[PDB]
């Protein structure tokens, strides 16, 4: 029952995904191959991180998850093959995926292959690993790879070889964790009472904004449930609300609410409406909270 | 041979439907996930049961369809499961799909899971139902769900449990008929000699115009194929031709036509043109037939 | 496992691929269906042309290539079903796809299904093809097939049945090859010492330009790895660059890079950035080229 | 997926087996087909039930048992399909098989098949059945059968139409209880302090003594591991021994020891040694036991 | 889903089986392999003749017919693989099998594989063929064959090539018809209204006696169901009874009866007792039969 | 695709082996079971031996083989699991199996289990071994293990373990050389010119007799093909005929034929005949050769 989770930046109007899927078929006779998605911006490391660092729990133990955008497609540059340790925990509260309690995760049961640029920075940040190595072996890797096309040539065609049961250690030389590239991001700061952070996404399709402050920076401040805030997004415009566990919480259609999303941010949107799409409001854009 | 047809307002720009459907693996590891559609303007409902309406008799019987936007999440409402009678025959003119005279479908064998928001509205009015029931046990959803994330707690997860062959009848208790929440469905209003309907979608990517004007609204006043016809649509635009079976009836690329859709409703486009681009035509506008 | 490869002029915004989706695992339980993809501009063949023809090499023997745009639906026109005879050597150096020398196809391994309008042009060209037939039989196609609706009932219902292993010859008379449509593709012209061509696309999302002007074209007046260049675009727009590998071969991040793409072409793009969308570069301009 | 586990008394020197092994693959392509054993007495179907009693444990869920001696072939008699109760823990001390803990079975997982001769006693007797049907439908047998080989046309044939998923239900009318046929069963009966029984079997190829003695029989008489036991056989031979676990309990080659079989039955044998071939002890031979 | 069905004089007592077998997977991984029988008199094609026979009839399409006794092992003899015409119907009325109507078989549907020693004689006869073929190409047979392992090397190797789709005539030269060996068979005798043939085989386990008067010799003297007959074995037993379809017609356990079997032969039997064996009845003994 | 090769001395005349198999079905569903054979001499591991030492080259590659007689069932004796180092090349000549020029077969590529009681003694000596295990892991074994049934509990269950993939190096702790018992191999011994050994079996069905005398036994000796040789069978049976490949180079049918068998060892036999049963020879009956 091998699954591929795939992630890229390699579009929805072309054959470029295609091309990545009949080799993984090819390698894996009976994989299941899943795509995350395959729209995001071009070299954007820190985006790309965000659609692939909550993925494990939901997903059957032995996971390969194949995620790449290649800026230095043709290089010296190589990819990375990780087991990771700890399935996280995640949510607004801290749970497994499932119905019931949940589907509890064992350790070290899956397997992140990405270039080596930073795309995994946040997957170890939450994760951790237990091993890592560069891709390289013959086996795995084209003998004469196509200089263009590094996703396909350096993460589908391996990913696939994983899935399909090529031991680990036998795709390369073992990493030192200091080889292992990371991008670098400004922490929430404090300031008083106030957290300081930014607007990490845009939620799309409902414009709802998510912020890059924790549950665990709020309840630094104290802050949990009940606690009537204030949101001030641009520098320049203020929110009011209590925080509060959804969006039906704030009474009419349309009203503010402050809450926890599901990767367990503070976010601001509005009852069932776009609070994001009217006002032009962006990622990167200032974001302070206080009681 | 488990299938689960997929339907939501989730996007396909970030990880949330991954997350759905991994999931729907974990849950039932021999399932076939199959995408519906996944763009749809969140909060339509209408738009949503568009697209699912027509789904039951192209695919093999036992398919679970979970179809989802939940603008209530994190309430009390709760998801129903329904399974419907007839797969209904379709076509432009009443059939059953597939090869040689069609693949027929046995009653009682196909069903949704949807959140009770009228969703199923179309559904249920086109292929009547067996039975019904609320999505309670928490043998099927999480017992503790995400608040902000019902699709995936209250449709996604408890789906593939059906799939996987979860008794229909122990998911919760059963419900009577006005406990489904039904949008309304605004008649067709007869005026003169004209019938008063309004543009219901466009036909993306071809721009087609489909209305809310039945064959048997025609009917009810006389007009049907062969007949010459003036559609107005927003009060100021006019067209006219006869009824015909195919855009290329017309003649020249770019001749309107005017047809039943491949679902039985009053329809008009351009032969291997877009009608509705270049004028900018929308869902919502008023159209007006006469002989 | 038998693989169907599909790619529509459908859209992904309504449930139209999933219908034929449905018919697909009715008709063939076993099937894995791949998308490639389904976004191309209705009724432009030589789109969609570019999308399936770089695709055999990729995929395991017995596939079956589902692609269709149907322009001409309801009427007289049938769909043609061939059996390639070379999966043919791709990308920028001409080799198998894969890990290792790459994964060598036999030949007459593939089945391609289309409309009998012209979508197969290069496949043809490029492929060969054993066997062609016109696609009329009861047992592969509805009895009755909704007029709208072409490619579902003339091609992916059949796919299908090719799918499951339905003799390829029982489809319907055979075809000479005069009665397959193909479309006309511009030769490259001559001026001065300077092969002159077109930009047949824009690769998405990169903003990478895409010339007609193959390898062989360039080997026929002299140019490999590292001859400076001067190539004009839509008659005003001039570039100039030696022939490099990749886009890290231009230096600093936006520096021009001139190269062959992974299908083998002249293309022009910038390193790690856009080059197209900040000028509106577009399918279409004239594309001049001199050492 | 699919199993049947086959048993009859058709031998192992012809065809007639393969036929019907035929039969089943034609019908439930996917079957897999387990050989129980052939090569029982014809028509001795208290043997015949030894063979099948003990089977369901050992078997994954949805197993099909085909088990069949047909003395009565030709004539108005119909086979009776059955859905048995529990799998009901074996053992000389009560448990599931497997490794680990054994493998948990749940209530209503097999299917038996066979002559409504008698062969199926033993089954009932120790694992109940939820429902029970007459097997007349031509959906399932021959229209016209084949008067001399009921095994084939009434067991084998049906056998997989219900691997295949057939409903049960819809092979015939229900049966109540009296009209299942059982054979009459040899009471323990007792004589003073002693148990008279018989011998039940000989253990092929070791030469192993069986009886008709249940560990419940002697929990009655206060007998259980490291009791002194002696036991006549045929009405003239006797043996004296404790009761053991095991053979090599018994300490030198070919010493006697008395111990419970994998059926929990009170049993004689030899350590490494025939006891039954040096002797002729035979079927169906007195035995008595007394502390 | 491909088959291969293996009757040879092999034994069951040794590895020899499991040797041909694990070269049968190794050649085609999806094969299933059917035991025929494998404990014929070595040497006696008579016999092996009579277990293959009846055989395609009972399985499906494409089954490659796998059947060896070689006392010509090492010599330049060579195998002949043939395509049979008609799989003919069979049994006592003459009827395809399988439930309902039972399975037709298209013509040209299996292939035979033996020694060219006669072992094909009653197959031929029954079935016709339309293609025969020396069994000698490098492809499918070893280069250098064991000497005294014929059965393996010159059939089960071959059988599985054949089942894996290499083309038939492939294997070597077309054979005339007389170049296929048969062995003589004796026939019918007409003596005013009665018939003198022989008894061909004893029925295990059972012990019936199968003579070789076909029903087509009886119905040709006038003989049918309800004759009073007169049997004459031995020359000196003339057994008296009605023809009747089944052993339970002739009332008493024991009795005898007289029938066809399921080949269409005349037999002889008791009701549920057994014939041959207590009167040491024997293959050779005359066969007379008379109203 | 996974095998286990089988092999026992449980007979075939009741379900012992059928319940071996419907756990190895339970464990991993996919295997294919292959049947060495099941009627050797109880607690005889010589003969055992014997019929699984030559399987491997047969095979493909990954095969499990589940060898099993279980003399010390219910003691503290435990299975030992080993991975073979060569699989040899066998036969008369030296060779691989298969055709053309045989299917090579890489090192360590097969699994055998057996109890701990020399059954493999034979294979190492063929095939050496990189790892050797006691199996002991309640992964693989049952918790509470049957006394009378180790066949089942200690080799079948976990052979189907390994075949499912669990990692060989996990029943248990590593085995030394000489934890792993061997039985007595009374060699060949030379005469002076004379060669001295003893018929190590009768080949059923066929009553060819088989010595413990090895080609390189007869190379060594400057004996081969072609030479004029004297064989005295129980000593005083003195046969004289020269060494041939095989027995049809006897001349006429019964002649006496003197050559090496398929597993390389010197032979004696008739042609087309039995010598073994006629004359009651038998395994253990001395054998000398000379020229």
């Amino acid at each position: 029952r091998p699954i591929i989770a795939f992630m890229s930046d390699l579009g929805t109007t072309d054959d470029s995904v295609a091309q990545c899927k009949g080799l993984m078929y090819s390698i894996c006779p009976d994989v299941t191959v899943v795509d995350v998605c395959h729209s995001m911006t071009p070299w954007d490391v820190e985006e790309g991180a965000r659609y692939i660092v909550d993925l494990p729990r939901f997903f059957p133990e032995g996971t390969v998850f194949a995620t790449t955008t290649y800026p230095a497609t043709g290089t010296t540059t190589r990819s990375v093959a990780v087991r990771i340790k700890q399935a996280a925990k995640g949510g607004a509260r801290g749970q497994w995926a499932g119905s019931g309690a949940g589907f509890e995760r064992a350790e070290g049961s899956y397997i992140y292959i990405a270039p080596n640029n930073g795309l995994l920075t946040t997957v170890l940040e939450e994760h951790g690993y237990l091993e890592a190595y560069e891709v390289t072996s013959p086996k795995v890797i084209p003998e004469q790879p196509e200089p263009t096309f590094y996703s396909r040539e350096m993460v589908a065609i391996p990913s696939a070889h994983l899935a399909a049961g090529f031991p680990l250690s036998e795709v390369g030389r073992p990493l030192e964790d200091h080889e292992i590239v990371r991008f670098n991001r400004p922490a929430v700061e404090q300031d008083g009472e106030a957290l300081v952070g930014v607007v990490s996404a845009i939620d799309h399709p409902f414009g709802n904004v998510w912020t890059n402050i924790h549950r665990t920076d709020l309840e630094k401040a104290g802050i949990g449930y009940g606690a009537r805030l204030r949101l001030t997004l641009d520098g320049v415009l203020p929110f009011e609300a209590p925080l509060t566990p959804t969006f039906a919480d704030a009474g009419e259609i349309g009203n503010i609410a402050i809450y926890l999303n599901s990767r367990g941010y503070l976010s601001i949107a509005r009852n069932a409406a776009s609070l994001a799409y009217p006002y032009h409001l962006k990622e990167g854009m200032s974001a302070r909270v206080e009681a």
